[PDB]
């Protein structure tokens, strides 16, 4: 019973994390595989509903 979230242009890990209401370590946790030292553009990935 979780929610995604989609990766668009100028969205960020920590950033979309805060939004979100979470954090990077949560972020990483959740889709270690990718880091944030290099994202792709348009990149739906799992966050914390």
């Amino acid at each position: 019973m979780g929610c995604t979230y989609t990766i668009q242009p100028g969205d960020t890990f920590w950033a979309i994390a805060q939004r979100r209401g979470t954090t990077v370590d949560v972020i990483q946790s959740l889709n270690p595989g990718v880091n944030p030292a290099r994202l792709q553009v348009g990149q739906v990935i799992n966050v914390p509903c």
